[PDB]
């Protein structure tokens, strides 16, 4: 037949790509997308690639659950009769559900005697640009480890606990959205110490 299998979403804040198999030199590729409001719409045209990015399209609104599919076109006029180009439907994405958040980056730290200040870079998406906190709100939370393995969370972008002069700590980050069942955590950013 020619038919794509294999349909399986790639995102990670936001930044999201479709690919599927196989890997063919007898075959290109037409990608769509849908959602119950908006038709079938080509964004990737006759492609050899077996991936297609399709971050612009989820963006209108994260909120919508979306579908691709994947049509095959032979690439190398055999009958009068040509047939209808095969397809296959893409699984299910909802982009504030199934995106992975990433790896979080500790930005700035410093302990002030008594208090260590940790500071977490403002994580975006290149579409313009996404935020994750535009998006997100009070939804999105972080989690500081340190030992010298102990727990700190706050709902800014900002960490601000008590520590003691003279001793040397070492803390990671990570990203947290409490509300979802699957995928609450993102994994740990590069550790630093004092």
């Amino acid at each position: 037949t020619g038919r794509a299998y294999n349909l399986t979403w790639k995102s990670t804040n936001f930044k999201t790509i479709l690919e599927w198999e196989p890997k063919s030199i007898d075959h290109v590729y037409t990608v769509q997308i849908s959602t119950r409001l908006e038709n079938w719409k080509s964004k990737c045209f006759l492609t050899a690639e077996t991936e297609c990015d399709l971050t612009d399209e989820v963006v209108k609104d994260v909120g919508q659950t979306y579908m691709a599919r994947v049509l095959s076109y032979p690439a190398r006029n055999t009958t009068g009769f040509p047939e209808e180009p095969p397809f296959r439907n893409s699984p299910e994405f909802t982009p504030y559900l199934d995106t992975n958040l990433g790896q979080p980056t500790i930005q700035s730290f410093e302990q002030v005697g008594t208090k260590l200040n940790v500071t977490v870079q403002d994580a975006r998406t290149l579409v313009t640009f996404l935020s994750l906190r535009a998006v997100f709100g009070k939804d999105l939370n972080y989690t500081l480890y340190y030992w010298r393995k102990k727990t700190a969370t706050t709902n800014t972008n900002e960490f601000l606990i008590d520590v003691d002069k003279g001793e040397n700590y070492c803390f990671s980050v990570q990203a947290v959205i409490p509300s979802r069942k699957r995928k609450q955590r993102s994994p740990e950013s590069l550790t630093e110490c004092t």
